[PDB]
């Protein structure tokens, strides 16, 4: 509920010290929360390649993003997740000005996301496994969890659609 309404979500973000909006990319942080105040940033994904706002290709790590601003995307995401006492998996989406080197809160998805497997490739984590373990109060011990990101990974979404006739759905056997 607190994340569903565009404006309640902005207050939490503000209180969490997450820079908000006072040629845009879409950089999101995959975060895990244990439901008891602990939160951890697992990595970031770029989801810029969208058609009329519908994602088709995603990648990790985000290209052309400096550590200074990635590490502060992570920490801002952990504050937001901590503040809520967030449980299981959520994503903090940001807008990113590549040129200005600035990012701004967009929304939290209060759920796992379609693109989650690229994160799983570079870290070797099974996020569903984590979700299950956290949801049963047998959470990984967060303060002692070292996440190593390894290589780069990208996802393409195969749709039953016709790109030539307006991405009209294409049923059949």
């Amino acid at each position: 509920r607190k994340l569903g309404l565009k404006h309640s979500a902005r207050e939490i973000a503000e209180r969490a010290k997450v820079p908000l909006v006072p040629n845009a990319r879409h950089v999101e942080i995959q975060m895990m929360g244990d439901g008891f105040g602990k939160a951890i940033a697992i990595g970031e994904r770029d989801c810029s390649l969208q058609r009329r706002n519908q994602k088709v290709i995603e990648e990790t790590p985000a290209p052309n993003l400096p550590e200074a601003t990635r590490a502060k995307m992570r920490a801002a995401s952990e504050r937001l997740g901590s503040l809520l006492k967030y449980k299981c998996a959520g994503t903090v989406e940001f807008i990113y000005d590549e040129q200005r080197d600035e990012f701004y809160f967009l929304e939290v998805n209060a759920r796992l996301q379609v693109e989650h497997p690229i994160t799983e490739m570079v870290t070797g984590l099974d996020l569903v496994e984590w979700m299950l373990r956290i949801a049963a109060n047998d959470s990984p011990d967060f303060d002692n969890t070292k996440i190593e990101v390894s290589g780069a990974s990208i996802e393409a979404r195969l749709y039953a659609e016709n790109p030539v006739k307006d991405f009209r759905p294409s049923p059949g056997q």
